[PDB]
DNA sequence: GGCTAGCGAAGCTAG
């Protein structure tokens, strides 16, 4: 049995007691989060710590931000993408947690088509592939996780006239998350729940929360033999409900042996 | 768009 819960915590100073309170009531055995917000030597590992947690974490000022927390220890941590040196933007990291290799992603969000954010987004994207393909000639349970900031069909955007080939849901962007499946990698919710409204993120405008109008855009992605595991597939809007909230909600994937 | 959070002390960027 394994329970792993991924969740873009929109800076965790802000998140820290939400956080805290979803490791001690239901823990997961894994929980990676995603922007962080703060720098490397500003995470809070000794309250994490304390209440027996294992972190290892990637930080930087302001933006970006990415964490593995877990009951056993992470190893072989990787920092970052090798088809990407030269990026300071602290997006990726993966580590080895009981025999299955996590690799926690805060995918670039892209602003819009025409942006210089959008090729920024779309070499990443290119290199996070090599990355993961790379990864899985090793490890053969592994775990694709995080925010990706792709909507992958229309039923995960509440409105795809609305959206059509606007950010988040473009057709390239979901050939990219394509891709990403084409690796032998598979959608766990999707899996579970062939059908239906599962969106992950709610524009804080509007109160789009309130009215249920989201994307799903937090994913996770398991290798064949996690998916022949794979037991169900939730998403935590009681977390999304609390005062001054993350304006995305976590994603947990149970596994069985 | 018509929030939220960071930086920093005011509006901007970024999400």
């Amino acid at each position: 049995a394994m329970k792993i819960t991924t969740w873009n915590v929109n800076s965790l100073n802000v998140r820290l007691p939400q956080v805290q309170n979803l490791l001690a009531d239901n823990p997961p055995d894994i929980l990676v989060l995603q922007e962080l917000k703060l720098d490397q030597d500003k995470f809070p590992a000794a309250a994490l710590q304390m209440m027996g947690w294992h972190c290892v974490w990637s930080g930087q000022k302001t933006y970006n931000g990415v964490a593995i927390v877990s009951r056993s220890v992470p190893q072989d941590v990787h920092f970052g993408l090798p088809a990407l040196p030269d990026d300071p933007q602290r997006r990726v990291i993966a580590a080895t947690v009981s025999g299955v290799r996590v690799i926690n992603v805060y995918c670039v969000n892209g602003e819009a088509l025409d942006s210089p954010k959008f090729k920024y987004k779309e070499q990443w994207f290119a290199a996070l592939t090599e990355f993961v393909r790379d990864e899985m000639t090793r490890h053969g349970k592994l775990v694709l996780l995080g925010d990706f900031n792709i909507a992958p069909a229309d039923a995960d955007c509440y409105d795809p006239e609305k959206w059509h080939e606007k950010i988040h849901c473009s057709s390239v962007e979901r050939q990219w998350f394509q891709n990403l499946l084409d690796l032998g990698l598979t959608d766990s919710l999707r899996q579970v729940h062939p059908e239906g409204a599962f969106y992950t993120w709610f524009d804080y405008r509007g109160a789009m929360f309130q009215r249920k109008l989201g994307l799903r855009i937090d994913h996770i992605l398991v290798s064949p033999a996690m998916a022949a595991a794979l037991k169900d597939v939730r998403v935590d809007l009681e977390t999304r409900a609390l005062e001054r909230p993350s304006d995305h909600a976590p994603v947990t994937a149970e596994f069985d042996w």
